[PDB]
């Protein structure tokens, strides 16, 4: 029968419950410094240390049940963090680390010391089904009812939930509950742990823990996601709707400065949560780590102006995360050019599909991205086929843009860029061909090249040069000439 010494962690995050279970089994053993960092902890007025020092006491109980000892060891007196402790105790008498944290596991593993990793518990939050339709947020105090805030901001009052008042046990189990279940939804991570506040994302929901001394009872509030503008309220055509139910995972809002972008984000994002899924918010690489390691279904990115906020939105497509970045830009150009280099052509479609514009309050504008293979706007050459995106107005179904990769950069380009240039080439070349039959004429790198066999050039002539800088002033080109071999 084995000893298993229990890390914070595992005092944290609710250890007791798999001894119950089943899932581990041993003696349990607390080393005394953890103990003691734990009571010194509460003293200060650290939430996380009481939960941890609740879940000693639900060890006797359990421990009792399933017929196990439980015991405090080790050197008291001893200089040393509670952790480093635990292990090197470990190391010396052979028993198990019992934790919920990666971090012991790489340590122990480099140590040969074993130890279980507990996996998260499916275990569920009994304050879900307090949530009217109309309730924005949860309040519980200590000796008091629990209360639901319900109404609109700017408009609400204070409902008591039930008759009877709450003691401080009855808060902490709480507060253990969400803190449990950190580990298993989606997105959730504690966010800052200050003395007599915690402060904790689970799932959509902003919860706030408090304790003496900051407060004069144990305290929790819980509030969801709430926004003044609701997606409805944009009047959006079905097929964006649909779209943004269905296919739409790369997503970015732009518009010029002012229009709007950040309000249609949340309401879009608020929209995705009443559809089930998990919404995360940075508002500008930890919060890369964290993200990824909490993986919600979106991240609403507001502002990306650095090259940082590209790369971590490229990341986190990558790893399969649904994005919505806003954008100052007033062209599909200026939205998303800081992005087409950092992947394959193919790719760019795996990180952005969709750009909604914002023009004063108002979706004005749809775009989409569709990876094909042809020979781009403009271009003769069939022999020039190739990966491109099209950017298509949603509205028409019409080709605006194309990206593809021309000499070493990918290009975003206008039809309207491809057809001029190659109007442009005709324009030129009926003019030189009417004297010069052999004459070829291409752009290339700014301006529009005539190339003329030596043995024609005798032909070139003052009426031709002429013409061609006519064509020069009139377009607001630069024509250059050459001569063959």
């Amino acid at each position: 029968m084995n000893d298993l010494m229990l890390d914070k962690s595992a005092l944290l995050f609710g250890v007791s419950k798999y001894l119950e279970k089943g899932i581990i089994t041993g003696n349990v053993l607390i080393h005394k410094s953890l103990l003691a960092e734990l009571e010194r902890e509460s003293n200060d007025g650290l939430v996380s240390a009481e939960i941890a020092l609740d879940e000693v006491k639900k060890l006797k109980d359990i421990t009792e049940r399933i017929l196990v000892n439980f015991e405090i060891v080790g050197d008291d007196s001893k200089k040393g963090e509670a952790n480093e402790l635990s292990r090197e105790y470990c190391l010396e008498k052979g028993c198990i680390i019992v934790t919920a944290d990666e971090t012991q596991k790489k340590i122990c593993d480099a140590m040969g010391i074993q130890y279980n990793f507990l996996q998260p518990l499916k275990q569920g939050l009994s304050f879900e089904s307090f949530f009217d339709d109309e309730t924005m947020s949860l309040h519980i105090k200590e000796d008091t009812v629990p209360k639901a805030k319900k109404g609109k901001p700017g408009n609400w009052k204070f409902v008591n939930l039930s008759d009877k008042p709450m003691l401080s046990t009855d808060v902490r189990m709480i507060a253990n509950e969400i803190i449990n279940a950190v580990r298993l939804i989606k997105g959730s991570f504690v966010e800052i742990e200050r003395r007599g506040s915690l402060s904790i994302q689970l799932g959509n929901y902003a919860v706030v823990i408090t304790r003496p001394p900051l407060s004069d009872g144990w305290e929790i509030t819980i509030t969801r996601p709430v926004v003044r503008k609701r997606l409805e309220d944009y009047n959006l055509d079905e097929r964006l709707i649909k779209r943004l139910e269905e296919r739409a995972e790369g997503i970015i809002i732009a518009g010029a400065p002012g229009m709007g972008k950040t309000t249609f984000a949340q309401a879009l994002a608020e929209y995705y949560m009443r559809l089930g899924k998990i919404v995360k918010t940075i508002e500008s690489g930890e919060l890369h780590d964290i993200l990824l390691l909490s993986r919600p279904d979106y991240t609403v990115y507001d502002e990306m102006r650095n090259d940082e906020d590209f790369k971590l939105y490229v990341d986190l497509r990558l790893a399969g995360v649904g994005m919505v970045g806003v954008v100052h830009a007033t062209s599909p150009i200026d939205a998303i050019h800081r992005f087409v280099n950092r992947v394959d052509i193919g790719t760019i479609p795996n990180i952005l599909d969709t750009i909604i514009f914002i023009n004063s309050g108002n979706v004005s504008k749809v775009y989409t991205l569709e990876m094909t293979v042809k020979v781009p706007a403009g271009l003769k050459e069939a022999d020039l086929a190739r990966p491109v995106v099209e950017i298509k107005d949603l509205a028409t179904g019409n080709t605006e843009y194309e990206i593809y990769v021309f000499g070493e950069q990918t290009m975003i380009v206008p039809v309207n860029r491809g057809i001029t240039m190659s109007n442009m080439e005709f324009k030129i070349s009926k003019i030189v061909n009417n004297i010069i039959p052999n004459a070829t004429v291409k752009y290339e790198d700014g301006e529009y090249v005539i190339v003329i066999p030596k043995e024609e050039i005798g032909k070139y002539n003052r009426k031709l040069v002429q013409r061609l800088k006519r064509l020069e002033k009139k377009n607001n080109i630069k024509i250059k000439i050459k001569l063959s071999d």
